[PDB]
């Protein structure tokens, strides 16, 4: 049931700031930044993964386009997972991402 | 709660995936074992049936073991898609 309560709690914050206006099925890049980095704020990069996760952050604040659907969030999500669980430090695979 | 959510996401996949051989990867029947396992109670919704079986299906068919963390992931958000209410009207076709 733990993974069940999880995947219930990512769609939990999906709908949360998708649901705020507009399509309740999609986010804009800078809603999508602003739930990582108020949801997830304790998260920071492992030792090698430091420039992945500037790029990765970066491009959440120039690209503005508002096509981020579920799938591409909890993407998202997972990416962050690499960068900043130590589970995955020596990781050869380079995010996806 | 997300930070605790996406956590336990990485415990469940290191519990498959450690079982033995390469710990950043699992078999499609590990996830298919995974996916039934600790998801069992999630059941597809009307308009996503055929859509979810075809998905179970080829994680009977295909038996490659190059499924890492993130097409981990990307099954779980497939099941969301498939098996939560929220979605039900999702005009998306699962990618998937």
């Amino acid at each position: 049931r733990p993974l069940e309560q999880a995947v219930a709690a990512i769609v939990c914050t999906f709908q949360e700031y998708a649901g705020r206006c507009g399509d309740k099925y999609k986010l804009c890049q800078a809603e999508l930044k602003e739930l990582l980095q108020k949801e997830l704020a304790t998260w920071t990069p492992t030792e090698f993964r430091e420039c992945d996760y500037n790029k990765f952050m970066s491009v959440l604040d120039t690209n503005k386009d508002c096509e981020v659907d579920f799938v591409e969030y909890v993407r998202s999500l997972a990416c962050l997972c690499l960068y900043c669980h130590e589970y995955f430090k020596d990781c050869p695979s380079e995010p996806p991402c």
